[PDB]
């Protein structure tokens, strides 16, 4: 559309020196003004009015926290286990479709590239419909020891599939994340005003992937405590609480709200430590996945501020965001007055507004027009 | 023949007369009782004043309620200059080009709408600002208005995962008739402002002609006669509804009943909720009991009207359960939860809100399966259908959008309505993990927020006018 | 400050139609744009942050109606009896000071003029502070029909107000309305950016000017339910829960919302019909008066709206002000399904959420900066 | 002398030199340990930094933290051209000139100035970038900030009526010393960027010259030594408290509560909540463990500051009712609820909350007469203090009012302050109903609605875009 002019005149280095992002929501404003509306349109909507996908994040708001002091802090732990690995941070890049729009050159290698390259390692999850092989994508990863997982769609012809898991289980992938909330994509109206699945899945389907492959298999899109349990019941190692990021139901409740109700039913029920469960949508600071952490999750994961580190600052942009959000999950640790991982247990939270989720009612337009109120000084003009 | 000036002559309040369609007619006793004020009439008689009433009423009505004693005979031609009427735009001005160029197919094709709220979008900015101000407005500062749609924000949902959600079947029987979606539109006065060569013709042919067929309520205050809207249906297997307000001159209705069951509507939906008209002060500032609606009728009054009528007889406009436990126990079909679109009383409760507490009530008094209770007002999404069947409705409908569709795109417009909605109720099924009306349960729901209508306290303009927000980093240059 | 030019071509005969005002925020709108800063200031203000002043309105808007269909509503009837007299609607004139600054010609006489000129007689509460005489102000009314009420403010010197009460009684005033909240007068920060009452008044004090006049009394400054009680204990005819318009304490509650819980009380104690309790602050609407008439106020009133309708249409502006309210009232009540004021209980009326009284948690200023979500439909340009 | 490229040589992280006022100091083992990060030494070592470092520190700073060692002798007169320090003002321009005609007396004479937010408006506007950058962040998005005054407007008030509140008495008794009004100022650092010529110094004559006499709470990061501050109150009667931070090198702060006991100050409030600095984006925009402020502070090294001090030890900080029981129980004077102004951990709830939560469980467990509890945070209004002690606090303090009155108005600007202030209070607590601070108890308050601290469901931006407001009559012309 001829603002391309506009766009690599921004992007060829009007763009801030990746030393001065100081959080994940600079990387987004970047990405908006810059990537085609193609992209930026595909990669930041919502199922129609976008209610969940605001509401994943807001979600975290309602919940506050419960500081301890005079503990002490002069050494914080943040690495935990997660399905069968001990990662270094709680935190992964979850599964992005297609990321070559905003990265058209290396695509999903550069953040292979970005989760294995600095310090930390973080787990990266393939999408199914990546826009670069399995294989590719593999081989970029810089270290042996950054860890890789594979979100499977399946599809209708079950063969393709299936050789699908035997070729990356092959290739190392360390665990199968079915996503199972997308049996037709949602309505992602930003997209559609500027224009593979099988939806057949079934618990039964899960249950002999399970007897086909030695990889940990996790239900990813899994949205009530019912079906947590039965994740618990047919054996998988791990749920994943998501909506697809407020991208497919929208009145989708938030993932941190059925966390911190699914969680007290797995203690009743005792299941709680046969169950990974993971969490995703709206985290977007250190605290949110504190909030998270706290409440029961393994670890939890972040699709788009991936996605926007990545196309517009590579896999360097990656890093950064890794480092980012690491220092933020560290230095709010010291602040809780913990240490390690294990140390962050619900206690550490006041969760009595939790459920605090109102709709006002509407505004009185008039008493409002025609009401005026203080004002504060004013300067001399001579 | 008879003559102009002595015709004009009775340029007069009370004793009025007025010029409409080369018949001259003594408009004294009706001005006072004429349906939307009779102002209107009043500033405007003495007149010819055709050109206000031709394009704006359902034709049988002089015929049908002006007594013929005051069915005055013949005006020899003409009413000098000034005494013939210029078309009813209250404030318009030339506009109606801007407007016409801004219509003049500028107007997005079809294929590009891609929610409901586009029709409305669309039809605020080519609609003439009578009509815009007609089937907008609100009664009274409007809060239950807006709240009728934010209510069901209230609602969220708790999707099942892992099932086959592959067929999807939207169907569903709404008062005996199996329906091919679970919605309807609603009746709803003039939609000759907004759609002036068909009006009511236009949705009665855009609910039947696609695969989608979707049940028509008409409204007594309709610009066309009920003989027409029936006529013009394009498939015998769509549904008609006739929405009926009694008369003070209860032998009009009993004529309105019998003449509307011969032409065949499925359902009698009476309107109870407007023995007042609802003050609408959009359209005033632009410019309340009448015998028309007589403001008497009570629960006797409908008992009556069950021995005259073989149809289905369901109140629409109940607001209490109170209300709804009262028309099951006289043993009426159903009861529709409105409150008039918003335009009625205004703090009334959202009707979503109001089915949430009564459906469990129709549970423990046994009730619940011998009264059908159908819902309107505030919906715009398919989620929104949903939240109302999921609780227990037989059927959604809509007044707004389809004379929003209807009057900037006709009848295409209409069965796109249709069509966007009917999609966003699969898509969301499938989503939500059902694939029949039937599965929709309440358990599929959350309600613990269902009540979290809050005002918050007024607050703290200095507070925020100095506080200075966090930003974004910026580009080098912008 | 030159300034006056702009007003009297504003107010000289741009102007609209007294026949074109649609309600009471009308007259506000057109009093904002004429009357002098002086004045406007000390009209429109609240004491300080003026939260009390707006949360007196807007608590109007937690109580929402459950209205009776098929009902006979042809015949309506609002009149009712307030402290003896029995008057034609249930709200009146309360009391504003010094009504000469927005109407300087005829000041409060304009007000008793316009509640007799026209069918409805509406009670006239007088100022002690007025700026016109009792016997000025007594003596415009056009009706033997018309009642007045005198509110007192006592002196310090105390023998000034025994002649005043005194001097009232035998001029006709109708009942004493002693007001009780403003031992000291409230901070109104917008008139001093621009810029009588006795302090010890007490119980006893009330109990002695019982006995020393005939007239009924009410303690016009309720705010809580122990007060009332006493209030009952000492024997005043009245209580007027009020605030003063949100202009002396600002946290102060809610009129209509110390009412809900004051009225349950006086049931428990039986001592409901022994007392008159009335309501005021905020009421802009007829549907404001049916929630304070359904929850037990005898009668409710109004400062401001008469206040700015006297200040730009004098009597007739009073007189105007006084059908349209009457007019809402009236029309709201065929809609409610109730026919006389005795009819409207509390029954009609949902409370589920008159405590709603949020305050929200900070706007997350970045998430909102940056999201942007979805858009109208486009027309062509061509 | 020692000379100068052999100095600027030295131009390193790490192993880093630098010129303040004449002598040379190694400033390496020094950098990563400043309190306001390294990069702002690092930015500028190897240079004359002298601009930076002589407005900005408490002087006795060098030879009160720099070991003798690094305290190298005498740079041969100047460091050439470019390598002698600009101001630090970061992100200025010539502005500093619009700014000061801004200032230049066109500040509202002081008599105008009606409450605490015109400092606030007039010293966003006065102040230097850095210095409001500084003064007015919060860490992190602030949204524990917002919330700390926020959470006093879920509070109201049920007022008595026809009480005498003739004479009204405001003072009370903070930590055993009669103070003339209910609250105080806290600790704040750096009141030079604001305020160049005196900083703290006029803090400590506003609060002492007037009738009203308030505590000064003095920070261990202050700009100026606590030996002037003390030294230039204005009157033996008012009251100075110091706060500290222990130091890693716990023989620094053994020796700060020696020397700050001999020079009188009347109480420790020991820094609790800042083991790592909270970050501060805003600030950030404008360019987190230390040694300074040991991390590893613990409820046993204050067991251990108990035995060494004869003053009161309040722990300021203090963010759940357990760390309240803990203090209690290890026998400290009183805590002060607070989370550090909102610039430290971000969703950390708001000090009242806390104070209401912490205040019926401090009498159940029969340790309330023994800890004074304290509150901070976001007091703006006296109806504020007014809330913060019908709940039970003994003393409320504010941190940035008397900032922004400090930095446009100096020690006027602080006493005008506490009369605001102070005013505020007498006149509400005559429309509450009470005479004395013992009177404030917490049955004059609203607490149904403490909690209801919400975060609404996103909402519905095209519903809302399409959606036209009422709107009031327009004069016939405008
Ligand atoms: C001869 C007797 C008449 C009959 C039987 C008749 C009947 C009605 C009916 C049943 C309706 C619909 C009300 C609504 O929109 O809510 C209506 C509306 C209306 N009538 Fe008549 N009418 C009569 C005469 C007139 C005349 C003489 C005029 C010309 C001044 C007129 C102008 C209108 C208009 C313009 C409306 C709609 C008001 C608006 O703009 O919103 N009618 N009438
Ligand atoms: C010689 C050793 C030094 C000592 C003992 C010292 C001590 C301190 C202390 C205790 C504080 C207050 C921190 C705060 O505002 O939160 C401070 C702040 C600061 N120091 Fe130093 N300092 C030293 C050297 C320097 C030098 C060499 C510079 C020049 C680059 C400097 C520049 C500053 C500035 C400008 C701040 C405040 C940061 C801001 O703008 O917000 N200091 N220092
Ligand atoms: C551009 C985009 C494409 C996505 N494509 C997929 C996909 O291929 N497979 C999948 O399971 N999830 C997909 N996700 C969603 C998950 O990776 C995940 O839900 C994530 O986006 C969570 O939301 P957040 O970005 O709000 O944290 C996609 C998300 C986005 C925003
Ligand atoms: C322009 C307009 C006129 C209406 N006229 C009628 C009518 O003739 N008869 C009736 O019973 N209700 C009427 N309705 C309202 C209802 O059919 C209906 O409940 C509907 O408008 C629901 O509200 P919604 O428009 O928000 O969906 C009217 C609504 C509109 C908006
Ligand atoms: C301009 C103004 C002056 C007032 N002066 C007095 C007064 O003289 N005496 C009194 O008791 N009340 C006074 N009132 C308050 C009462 O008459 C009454 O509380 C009323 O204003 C209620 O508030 P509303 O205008 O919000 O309904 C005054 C109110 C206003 C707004
Ligand atoms: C500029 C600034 C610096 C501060 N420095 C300190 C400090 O040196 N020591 C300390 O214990 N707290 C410090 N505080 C915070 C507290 O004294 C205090 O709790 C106060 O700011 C309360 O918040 P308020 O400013 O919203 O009233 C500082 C606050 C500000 C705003």
């Amino acid at each position: 559309t001829k603002e391309d002019i506009a766009r690599k005149e921004q992007l060829k280095s009007l763009l801030p020196p990746l030393d001065n992002i100081i959080n994940l929501y600079d990387f987004e404003y970047l990405a908006s003004q810059t990537l085609t509306k193609q992209a930026w349109a595909f990669y930041s909507s919502g199922a129609n009015d976008e209610v969940t996908h605001r509401e994943n994040h807001n979600a975290y708001h309602r919940i506050f926290f419960k500081p301890k002091i005079l503990v002490d802090v002069r050494k914080v732990d943040i690495s935990t286990d997660m399905l069968g690995s001990h990662v270094d941070v709680p935190f992964y890049v979850s599964a992005t479709a297609l990321c070559k729009l905003g990265n058209p050159l290396e695509g999903e290698k550069d953040v292979a590239r970005g989760c294995g390259q600095g310090v930390t390692k973080v787990p990266q999850m393939i999408s199914t419909l990546a826009s670069c092989s399995p294989e590719e994508i593999i081989e970029a990863a810089p270290s042996d020891k950054q860890i890789q997982w594979y979100q499977l769609y399946v599809n209708s012809d079950r063969k393709i599939t299936d050789d699908l898991v035997k070729n990356v289980e092959k290739l190392g992938v360390k665990a199968l994340f079915v996503t199972v909330d997308a049996p037709s994509l949602g309505q992602r109206e930003k997209d559609m005003k500027l224009k593979f699945i099988d939806p057949s899945l079934t618990w039964k389907d899960i249950e002999e992937l399970k007897k086909k492959t030695k990889l940990p298999i996790v239900i990813k899109g899994v949205q009530r405590t019912e079906d947590v349990i039965k994740a618990a019941e047919i054996g998988v190692s791990g749920v994943v609480l998501s909506n697809h990021g407020g991208r497919q139901l929208d009145f989708s409740r938030a993932p941190i709200e059925v966390l911190a109700e699914t969680m007290p039913i797995l203690e009743q029920r005792n299941l709680k430590d046969k169950l990974e469960v993971f969490v995703d949508g709206g985290v977007r600071r250190g605290t949110d996945v504190l909030k998270a952490l706290c409440l029961g999750a393994k670890g939890v994961g972040l699709g788009r501020p991936f996605l926007y580190a990545n196309s517009c600052y590579g896999r360097n942009g990656v890093e950064k965001a890794i480092e980012i959000l690491r220092d933020e999950i560290e230095m709010s640790m010291r602040l809780l007055g913990v240490t390690s991982i294990a140390e962050l247990k619900p206690d550490l939270l006041d969760l009595s507004t939790l459920k605090a989720r109102t709709v006002g009612v509407p505004n009185d337009v008039l008493y409002n027009e025609v009401y005026e109120g203080p004002t504060l000084t004013e300067f001399e003009d001579a």
